[PDB]
RNA sequence: AAGUGUUUAAGGGCGCAUGGUGGAUGCCUUGGCACUGGGAGCCGAUGAAGGACGUAGGAGGCUGCGAUAAGCCUCGGGGAGCU
């Protein structure tokens, strides 16, 4: 999606932002998927991605 | 008139040529056995060994993986092929 740096240099109210909107198109672009009116699947890879990053991200601050 | 006599095979046996079933024989090795020289001699409450269940675009199974589910990041090695 974005590079690890760009949401590095970004802020924590927009990554925060960013953690909303992403989990809220995880849940959507998954559930279309689910609803079968699709042809691809890496969406739910990619919000994996952005999921796993925001996470990680969070702790490296929130610890230090 | 007389006495003399092969002349057939329902089947069978023997060989010969053909085949049929059964898979030994010969040839092969990703498999195993036994060693040598090295490495490592543990894994676990930061939740182990081993399992249930799930996980794919596709129904099951094996392999990996774990609702973040044939996987995710960051760093380094390769490439025009991969799912
Ligand atoms: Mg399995
Ligand atoms: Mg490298």
């Amino acid at each position: 999606g974005t590079t690890p740096g760009e949401l590095r240099e970004l802020t924590d109210d927009e990554l925060k932002d960013k953690l909303r909107e992403s989990k809220e198109e995880l849940f959507n672009l998954r559930f279309q998927m689910a609803t079968g009116q699709l042809s691809n699947n890496r969406r739910l890879r990619t919000v994996r991605q952005e999921i796993a990053r925001v996470y990680t991200v969070l702790r490296e601050r929130e610890l230090g």
